[PDB]
């Protein structure tokens, strides 16, 4: 129940004795959905963040961090595809995802999906810079569930499928069946990337997603890092899975630098490209 | 019973950890120095702080220390002579000594107290402060630069919390120096002046490579690597790592990473372009 000039504390009993905190300087939204508890605040005007938004307690986006984790999972994917026209995201209900996609010339159409219709709303009221994407006429903005969505998909529909969800522990956890309707719906030189958890928190469930990605089927699987500060231990990831065999994820297949937006983005370029698939020696087997 | 960090210059932000123990806790002739048993169903281990900000945790250490380490060391073309300033846990030094060709490591914290400190309570990093190959002094590394000869060292790390000259001139022709970098969410104009200021002071490049710290704050840091050397590329290295014997035994770093480390998001790319 937060207060301006209160603290919004972020604490996870699966990670015991590690909180982070900032303080609020004005209340947005803060109320159960259908489906989570959803958190908009302002954050203290002397730091950087701007507005946050959180679900079931946990940081989703804040204005001075979002382009990260929005252009990696967004680029990454569709500089490792020849063409992609067509794009699905999943869950992506704040927009920033779908903004850079919709970057490209070469994408005619996305599909969004999001199962809570309340994050679409209050992004577009309180996040425009994120948001704008949603009205998009090359966007369709769906609110549903992403697992039921892809089943009843025809195979053979998608270029490129994104996967921005919240954790295992809440309403995404069966986009952690599914799997294989992804791989189904993917046309043959389709990009699958998804929300890839931590390689300090979560380094185990990152194992085990990419060797089942590749049994489902996928031909190749590479973790791709990424600094986030306001996520848990400063680090996020994304499996970037190839349909196809014989693709290199790894080397970016179209480098932004000859599209004409490559100026406008904030993080990534094909060097990030590159840098992101090398990770630490203690995790370097995901990627081998 | 938390340990809470906030930091004055970054105002509405704080990160805490569970302290399941106070080991030490008391000001120092320098700064305060805090080592606390934290959580034991969290990864973190043993925590040193110094005035307020973590500086070691056992379970991340190994990135910062190997990244000054073998980043600096891998960068140059034989390091037999080195000089760490600061670096009173003993980590960086650890690093340093794993390569075959150092002689001769000399490491001048200002702080004894930490000397003291990591041996009691972390002897994974410290141990290294015991080795034949080093030399410890307790003192100030600002006289210590000052009273050394021209051309005594292949490599000087700055692992802290007139100089910068004196740090070129007791670096050989072909000397590398790294330091503590600063972190380009919340630190971003300091990194640029900073390598501005040591270019001018002469240096011939200076590269700032980033870095993965959970328990930094906002979760990275950087080094600047600085060639005294000009026509020097520190981003790719001259001494690999894998062509060494003790490469599997690092963490953290090796040749990918040490790359990797030097492309920078678009935001922050003008600190190296
Ligand atoms: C906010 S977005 C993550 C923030 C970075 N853009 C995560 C979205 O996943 C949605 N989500 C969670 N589960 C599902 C399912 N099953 N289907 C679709 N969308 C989902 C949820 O409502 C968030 O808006
Ligand atoms: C703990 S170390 C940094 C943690 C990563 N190993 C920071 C050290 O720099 C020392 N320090 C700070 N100022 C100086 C000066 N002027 N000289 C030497 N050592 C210094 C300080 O006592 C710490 O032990
Ligand atoms: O990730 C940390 O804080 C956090 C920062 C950001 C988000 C978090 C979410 C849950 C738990 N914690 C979070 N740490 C780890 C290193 C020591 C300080 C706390």
């Amino acid at each position: 129940e937060l207060i301006s000039g209160g603290w919004f504390r972020e604490e996870n009993d699966q990670w015991p004795g590690q909180a982070m905190s900032l303080r609020v300087e004005k209340v947005l939204y803060d109320a159960p959905t259908k489906f989570q508890h959803l958190t908009i605040f302002e954050s203290d005007p002397k730091g950087p963040w701007g507005t946050v938004m959180a679900l079931d307690g946990c940081i989703q986006v804040t204005d001075y961090d979002e382009f990260v984790y929005h252009e990696v999972l967004g680029h990454t994917s569709l500089c490792s595809h020849p063409k992609p026209e067509r794009v699905l995201i999943i869950g992506g209900g704040d927009g920033g995802v779908l903004r850079e996609v919709l970057r490209h010339g070469t994408v005619e159409h996305c599909d969004l999906v999001d199962i809570d219709g309340e994050v679409m709303e209050q992004s577009k009221q309180h996040f425009p810079q994120i948001s704008r994407s949603l009205a998009d006429p090359r966007a369709t903005v769906r609110v549903g569930d992403g697992l039921a969505f892809v089943r009843q998909t025809p195979d053979n529909t998608y270029d490129v499928v994104i996967i921005d969800t919240t954790d295992p522990a809440g309403p995404a956890s069966k986009l952690f069946a599914f799997y294989k309707d992804v791989l189904r719906i993917l046309k043959p030189d389709g990009i699958c990337c998804n929300q890839g958890e931590s390689i300090w928190l979560d380094l185990e469930l990152i194992e085990k997603m990419s060797r089942f990605i590749r049994e489902t089927g996928f031909a190749s699987v590479q973790y791709a890092l990424m600094h986030v500060p306001t996520y848990p231990c400063g680090s996020i990831g994304t499996l970037v899975c190839s349909k196809k065999a014989g693709v290199d994820v790894t080397k970016p297949l179209r480098p932004v630098e000859d599209m004409p937006f490559a100026k406008d983005l904030k993080y990534y370029d094909s060097e990030m490209h590159k840098a992101s698939f090398a990770l630490p020696r203690f995790a370097r087997h995901i990627n081998n």
